[PDB]
């Protein structure tokens, strides 16, 4: 359990350019429900995003994850300690979130202090340059007519895959 | 694609005793994003639940799934055409949603007109008698300290597993 909590502490979820504070709260709750505590914001629209009343209100239960969330201005900063980073998208097929989760497990098992990150843009995606900063691209193959799903939903799916692959 | 849409038409999601109309709308949007169109309500708190303004508002995009949703007073009625029904819970470990999804795929492939259902209660669960009506129990092994997650979130996970297993 403690050993298991430590494995989970080695996964990070990075939201770039979060625009909506409620999404940031939902984000925190989403990952906590999957056992993750590490949320990172890059270049949010507002300073003190994670202190905004709607982020707090949508975080209920995961207020701790929300407080501890790190904010950087750049993805470079957010990636500095990361050894394996997935760019998450919805656009030849890149590896899917299920493959990506399996790779994450292998990486965390094969390195002493490897760190895995999942990197998300928002509906309004990740720049080509942000994507180039990651080790891999992965995607969530959702309905074509309805592939555009809330970033917090993307996050829950990713965190569910990761949880399953780590248990 | 048409053949594939038909496979997806053979999966149903059943919510018992839905209490909150917004959850019913979120439910519809959740399954549509995964490619499913079949939502069933058993014994909702209110008649015309799916017509309630908050269900509509939280359904945006999936208003069609929401309109077509069938409402019955009993789970028996909702199960009559179902050949393989999973009781979804969060409580020896029953089969998990990932095993359950694989079984669903096999069933839909092995029968001409098999029908699969996922059956959900709400936070306030499924009665023992409702559970006894299903073929199997399955569970979503989420964080212990945070296993209680919105029914629409439970639904999205289930529908994601099912989608993946059917693609």
């Amino acid at each position: 359990s403690n050993a298991m909590t430590q494995a989970f502490s080695r996964v990070r979820f990075i939201m770039t350019q979060p625009s909506h504070p409620g999404n940031v709260g939902s984000a925190a709750r989403a990952i906590k429900t999957m056992g993750f505590g590490e949320l990172v914001l890059v270049a949010p629209r507002f300073p003190d995003m994670t202190a905004q009343p709607e982020a707090v209100a949508l975080a209920s239960g995961a207020l701790d994850v929300l407080e501890r969330a790190a904010v950087h201005d750049t993805l470079e900063e957010a990636l500095a300690p990361v050894t394996l980073a997935f760019a998450l998208t919805t656009r030849p097929p890149p590896c899917d979130i299920r493959e990506a989760a399996g790779l994450a497990r292998r990486h965390l098992d094969d390195t002493e202090a490897g760190v895995v990150a999942i990197v998300l843009g928002t509906e309004r995606g990740l720049t080509n340059a942000q994507i180039e900063l990651c080790h891999r691209i992965c995607h969530i193959p959702a309905n074509p007519q309805y592939s555009s799903l809330n970033v917090a939903q993307a996050l829950q799916l990713a965190a569910w895959e990761l949880r399953y692959a780590l248990l």
